[PDB]
Order: structure tokens, then C-alpha cells, then sequence
């Protein structure tokens, strides 16, 4: 399998590997856009022939989520890389991900690897830094009570604060400092970036620390997108 849940919130590193190949990813978004180069690492003493990565998304995905790349060298010698260059475009809010195939020819064989791309809504966020007043008359101006969700959680990892606030800095939005009049919360603010639509998204964090448990709330322009942002940044603490 791969490494899809570490690129929530972060957008370098090694995809997948197996006993002949390592997949590497290098990522960078801006607007309702990103390029990620990917890294087809050869770890044999042996070229791989007919070397073919094709980009697979179901058709609900495909209308939210524009791909383009151009045809990737076939012949990778042993002990080499190569790379792919993917451009994307938002088009929508989405929550499935694109599959990545591999098919290639190795040592007379047939060689078949499938594997999800880490291109997550998150991804599109532009970082919103706002004060205290400013936050608050937005978070209540909310109306629609399913843009409102809520997720309370257990702990996986250690409530160690400057973690968590890095790891809401890698998720996209912007963290604000002192908003939340209880210290102990975290609470963030961005925009989520589509062709299409602008959607205004707030984060409210809140720790137990006697249960080792987390609320989460997410209050955005859009219910779908509350929800997919919601359950990504659960995952992470």
C-alpha cells in the first residue's frame, strides 16, 4: 500500500515503495491550483521497459478535479529516476482520490502497482490571519446547520502544542493566536480555492486533557466541504 495520510499536511516525501521501485512526491499550490512532480526511483540493476503511469479518477472526480500531464519516459535504467510532471486545476470541492497506475516490464514480466495521489481538498487553502472580533462576527453568522460539523475524537498522539500547531499550519489554514478566549483551544480561518467557488472556511480545535480527547469544529460556506474538511484534519492528532 502506500503513504496517502502523511501528505494531509504535508507535500514532499516517498509515496510508496516497493522491492523495485520508489515513488517520491514533491508538491506546491497556489490558488485553485498545484504541480506536483513525481519520482519514479528504478531500485534494480536492470532497466524497466514499457514504463507506463496513468492517471485514474472516477468520472464524479473527474468533473471537480483537472489533471494534466505530459507522456512520461518509458525506459528507466537501473539505478535511475524519472520524473512526471502532473498540473492540476480545482474545479469544485471533491472528496475521492486519483489512482495512480503503474504498469511496466521487468526482467520479462509484467509489473502492475496501483497507488492514491495525496491531492486533498486542504490542499487549496489560502491562510486567512484575522483578529478576535473579525472571527467571531463570521463564526456567527452562520445559518445552515449542516455547515456546521463536529467531530469529537481520541487522541492518537501526544497533546504536544507546538505539534498540533504545525500541524494546523501544514493542513492550510491560517492559525490565529489568542481568538479563543480559553487558552488551552486552537482556532483557524482560510479560504478554500475552486474554479468555480470561493468558500470561507473556520476551525475550532478544543482539547480534554484529563480524557486525551479533541473536539473538532468546522463552520464554512459549504456543507460538503465542512465535511471533508472536517474528517481530514481529525485524522491527524
Amino acid at each position: 500500500e502506500d503513504n496517502f495520510a502523511r501528505f494531509v499536511c504535508k507535500n514532499n516525501g516517498v509515496l510508496f515503495e516497493n522491492q523495485l521501485l520508489q515513488i517520491g512526491l514533491k508538491s506546491e499550490f497556489r490558488q485553485n491550483l498545484g504541480r506536483m512532480f513525481i519520482f519514479y526511483g528504478n531500485k534494480t540493476s536492470t532497466q524497466f521497459l514499457n514504463f507506463t503511469p496513468t492517471l485514474i479518477c472516477a468520472d464524479d472526480l473527474q468533473t471537480n478535479l483537472n489533471l494534466q500531464t505530459k507522456p512520461v519516459d518509458p525506459t528507466v535504467d537501473g539505478g535511475a529516476q524519472v520524473q512526471q510532471v502532473i498540473n492540476i486545476e480545482c474545479i469544485s470541492d471533491f472528496t475521492e482520490a486519483p489512482v495512480l497506475n503503474i504498469q511496466f516490464r521487468y526482467g520479462g514480466t509484467f509489473q502492475n502497482v496501483s497507488v492514491k495521489l495525496p491531492i486533498t481538498l486542504n490542499k487549496f487553502f489560502q491562510p486567512t490571519e484575522m483578529a478576535s472580533q473579525d472571527f467571531f462576527q463570521r463564526w456567527k453568522q452562520l445559518s445552515n446547520p449542516q455547515q456546521e460539523v463536529q467531530n469529537i475524537f481520541k487522541a492518537k498522539h501526544p497533546m504536544d502544542t507546538e505539534i498540533t500547531k504545525a500541524k494546523i499550519i501544514g493542513f492550510g489554514s491560517a492559525l490565529l493566536e489568542e481568538v479563543d478566549p480559553n487558552p488551552a483551544n486552537f482556532v483557524g480561518a482560510g479560504i478554500i480555492h475552486t474554479k468555480t467557488t470561493q468558500i470561507g472556511c473556520l476551525l475550532r480545535l478544543e482539547p480534554n486533557l484529563q480524557a486525551q480527547m479533541y473536539r473538532l469544529t468546522l463552520r464554512t460556506s459549504k456543507d460538503t466541504v465542512s465535511q471533508r474538511l472536517c474528517e481530514l484534519l481529525s485524522e491527524q492528532f
